[PDB]
RNA sequence: GUGAACGGUGGAGCAACACCUGAAGGAAGGCUUGAUGAGCGUGUUCCCCGCAUACGCGGGG
């Protein structure tokens, strides 16, 4: 659908050394998401590219998510 | 599976010691509780105001 995010927030974040990508975050929510369906149990590496993102191919191998870095204003 | 996940600013320490709000300074100069209101003259039909509506009532000097 080709879309911008958008967050405010009441605090004060953690500044990210290093790059706070989105689709981290997204993963992290579906990895959550799947804790709360299925238990604790789970091996998060199966569910954090399950996302609602499209995926960028490169050449040779080595898919990334169409999602990208937070940026701060 | 948020370069994530985990992570106590902590422990102790006297605002305290001494210090006169005090010296001087007139509530006075003048002022009847004494009265004031307590008793002492006119001798008979004359104007004017209202209610009436004139049969009379009240009333000014």
């Amino acid at each position: 659908v080709n879309l911008k995010v958008t967050i405010d927030l009441s605090n004060p974040m953690m500044e990210p050394g290093d790059l706070l990508h989105l689709d981290a975050l997204l993963g992290a929510l579906r990895v959550s998401r799947a804790r709360a369906e299925h238990g604790d149990a789970i091996n998060p590496r199966d569910y954090h590219y399950d996302l609602p993102l499209e995926r960028y191919q490169a050449p040779s191998g080595d898919w990334v998510f169409k999602a990208s870095a937070f940026k701060l204003k």
